[PDB]
């Protein structure tokens, strides 16, 4: 049994290693200490300090170069060593922030990333390879109880299939945490778990969305290498006897604007940079490409290349996942032909013409682009500089000046981006498709809490989500748990856990008085408005009114909005525009009479293609937003939730460097140490009168 056996690979990799005599000397000591600050203006950096002596209310300590006292009520007591590396921190004597995070370094300095904290899971990223992922870990995992095996995304995993055959009842699997913290690599480990344990070629297609969603959907922030610019869902299906029966990926909006423009240092979507790399000779002859220095969509971000990754290696990869999955040969052409018109059509350069009006001189571009999505291209040029739209019910052709024309194109490349990753997915379902569920563990691997220079609508909606998955996380943890108490007369005094995201959400997403988004949304079809009577709006609404919200001096485009992971600063620049999310009526019809099978899909596949309406407007991107978010909302109630809280130790994306404030910050806005205090001092177990513990007025309660 290699649970037991103390050379196996799992006591190697999952287990702290045996301390030697010298360590179990300092282990028995008599000696007592306690975690200070040096620096009291840097309260999360923390040495270790002998308390000496103590009065019935301090004590005095010696500092690692000079004595000190400070308050019993104040001091952070180290816990005695016996506890450094304990597998579930609510065994801690001392539950303090120094004292957790001192447990995550010396698991951590030992890569072992998973820890307990109570009831759920914490994961620190080691961005590197640890070997606990293999067939043999699955198989050691398969069965067991959490409080048998060592902490890890299997156990997890395992915990929830369990639970959902023993009641029944649909599982989710909630894995928080801030953008490159490791919620989509854990994702990819419970699917991989899932698989096995409940397996009997579905399974392999399973696995095999993901290369295919990644190099669409994952691009390179300063934050991630490789970061997911979508949220999803996977609900993982299982028939009543708990074998695997199909799959079934819910995508949340895409970051389509990543695709015409990306911050210094950053890329565009890794799909780009693998086609041409990876393209056979003449592939790039008969698609007309070059390397990416010479495409307008690759070349101003001034990177093109990620660290440790060959994107020609990883294009062989993502065109093996299409081949296992079930795309054809011409789809995967016609996927390829997308691309690559898209980056021809970046490359149109609209010039000033004898008026105001643009014109296109060199159609180098346009006809590359016409040529690869089978379109025609004078349609196309007419399409985009004089496009028809209604007065009244007048036809009027437009003539669009160069930053209109230029905005235009881009809004047909984003339209295309979108509608082609809509479509990849829903190739995919229709392949997991296969089997009416009887039940499903969902995987939830959001778009994680993000903050970069500038600031955009995606960024509040990414950083929204993330609160409100924080709000999920806090009325599982603390607010239902103590109404069950209450209700039940379990002699329960009620504790305000000071963790209650309500205020911002309401400030992002409330309807009376109207919350940020429903202004936008009320801008967004007054014919009259601008970015800036936008931003005017808001203050008027928030500005010296909502705690959580602030109108910055130094700025009149920006507006702050305090999120529990820290305050965000966000440019209208461009709002009502990607609210709106307009695109050219006779862009649709040019594309329509595509001679490509996937191309006509996108525009004439109504699912894929059609906008709904709200009254006598498109609904706009944040009534979108709202929908998909109220849809998730709606699902996990349905569920019982598992918690996983991925925290990331620094923010150069390197291994062995475990950064202070940088994870402290972390463990109090994600309210670990809050939900270790629920675990310890409340009554997580609870039974219909069954025929330290308490009597309520229908069930006993216990720990
Ligand atoms: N458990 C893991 N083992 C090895 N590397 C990991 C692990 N978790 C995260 N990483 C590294 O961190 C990167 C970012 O993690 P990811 O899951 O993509 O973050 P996000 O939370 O933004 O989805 C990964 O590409 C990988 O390099
Ligand atoms: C449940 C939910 C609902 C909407 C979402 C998300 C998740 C995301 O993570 C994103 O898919 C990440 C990017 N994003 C987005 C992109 C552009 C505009 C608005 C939101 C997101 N919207
Ligand atoms: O960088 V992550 O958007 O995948 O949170
Ligand atoms: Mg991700
Ligand atoms: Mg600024």
């Amino acid at each position: 049994n290699p649970i037991h056996d103390r050379t196996s690979d799992y006591h190697k990799y999952l287990k702290v290693k045996q301390g030697d005599s010298d360590l179990f000397k300092l282990t028995v000591s008599d000696k007592r200490y306690i975690w200070y600050n040096p620096d009291p203006k840097e309260r999360d950096s923390y040495e270790c300090g002998e308390i000496v002596s103590e009065t019935s209310d301090s004590f005095t300590f010696k500092t690692v170069d000079q004595d000190r006292q400070v308050k019993k009520d104040d001091a952070n007591q180290r816990n005695p060593i016996k506890f450094d590396g304990v597998e579930d921190m609510s065994e801690l004597s001392y539950l303090n922030e120094p004292a957790v995070f001192h447990n995550l370094r010396v698991r951590y300095n030992q890569d072992l990333i998973y820890t307990y904290s109570g009831l759920f899971l914490v994961a620190v990223n080691p961005f590197k390879r640890i070997p606990i992922y293999t067939q043999e870990m699955v198989d050691i995992f398969k069965g067991r109880r959490r409080n048998e095996v060592a902490p890890h995304i299997f156990a997890i995993s395992d915990v929830a299939y369990r639970s959902m055959l023993d009641d029944r009842q649909n599982q989710s699997l909630l894995i928080t945490g801030e953008s490159g913290a490791g919620k989509t690599e854990n994702t990819k480990k419970v699917i991989q778990y899932l698989a096995s344990v409940a397996g009997r070629v579905l399974e392999q297609q399973i696995l095999q969305a993901n290369p295919i969603l990644e190099a669409f959907g994952n691009a390179k922030t300063t934050r991630n290498n490789n970061s997911s610019r979508f949220g999803k869902f996977i609900e993982i299906q299982f028939n009543s006897a708990g074998f695997i029966s199909g799959a079934s990926i819910q995508s949340y909006l895409l970051e389509k604007s990543r695709v015409v423009f990306q911050s210094e240092t950053e890329r565009n979507y890794h799909i780009f940079y693998q086609l041409l790399a990876g393209a056979t000779a003449e592939e790039k002859k008969a698609l007309h490409l070059a390397g990416p220095e010479s495409f307008n969509y690759l070349n101003q971000s001034g990177c093109v290349d990620i660290k440790g990754v060959s994107d020609s290696e990883e294009f062989k990869i993502t065109r093996q996942a299409m081949d296992i999955v079930g795309f054809s040969q011409e789809e995967q052409m016609s996927i390829f032909k997308i691309i690559a018109g898209i980056l021809h059509l970046g490359n149109i350069k609209f010039e000033k013409g004898a008026g105001e009006g643009a014109v296109l001189k060199d159609k180098t571009a346009l006809n590359a682009a016409s040529t690869v999505f089978g379109v025609n291209p004078s349609v196309l040029e007419k399409a985009l500089m004089e496009p028809r739209i209604l007065a009244g019910r007048d036809l009027v052709a437009q003539h669009l000046n160069v930053e209109k024309s230029s905005s235009s194109r881009d809004a047909l490349v984003k339209a295309l981006y979108g509608r082609l990753f809509l479509w990849l997915v829903k190739k995919i379902n229709n392949v997991l498709c296969q089997e009416r569920k009887a039940y499903f563990i969902g995987v939830l691997d959001i778009s994680g809490f993000e903050i970069f220079k500038v600031n955009s609508f995606e960024q509040l909606c990414i950083n929204y989500t993330n609160e409100k998955l924080q709000q999920f996380f806090n009325h599982h943890m603390f607010k239902l748990e103590q109404e069950e108490y209450l209700k039940e007369k379990i002699n329960w005094t009620f504790i305000d856990f000071g963790l209650d995201s309500q205020a911002t959400i309401d400030l992002i997403d409330g309807r009376q008085p109207p919350g940020i988004l429903a202004l936008l949304d009320e801008q967004s079809v007054f014919p009259n408005a601008t970015d800036n009577t936008l931003i005017t709006k808001l203050h008027s609404h928030f500005s010296k009114k909502n705690a959580k919200y602030e109108e910055p001096r130094f700025s009149k485009t920006e507006f702050g909005v305090t999120h529990y992971a820290g305050q965000v600063m966000y440019e209208i620049q461009d709002w009502l525009e990607k609210n709106k999310d307009p695109l050219q009526q006779d862009l649709e019809l040019c594309f329509k009479d595509s001679s490509d099978n996937v191309v006509t899909k996108l525009f004439n596949d109504p699912n894929i293609a059609s906008r709904a309406k709200k009254g006598a407007n498109f609904i706009t991107v944040a009534a979108q937003y709202k929908e998909q978010l109220a849809s998730l909302m709606a699902t996990l109630e349905t569920t019982n939730p598992h918690f996983v809280r991925c925290i990331i130790p620094n923010n150069k994306q390197l291994p062995a460097k475990l950064e202070d404030k940088v994870v402290l910050d972390q463990l109090r806005c994600n309210g670990v140490l809050e939900g270790i205090r629920i675990t310890r001092k409340g009554f997580p177990n609870r039974i219909i009168y069954f025929v330290q513990y308490r009597f309520g007025i229908t069930k006993i309660f216990f720990r």
